[PDB]
């Protein structure tokens, strides 16, 4: 363990990158054939 605010912003920040992120990525996949996909 480190401090809590410390580890657990770690892990925190893991969903951060995550569960930020992986939206763009969906998103990035539905037009991506414009066409009936």
């Amino acid at each position: 363990k480190c401090n809590t605010a410390t580890c657990a912003t770690q892990r925190l920040a893991n969903f951060l990158v995550h569960s930020s992120n992986n939206f763009g990525a969906i998103l990035s996949s539905t037009n991506v054939g414009s066409n009936t996909y």
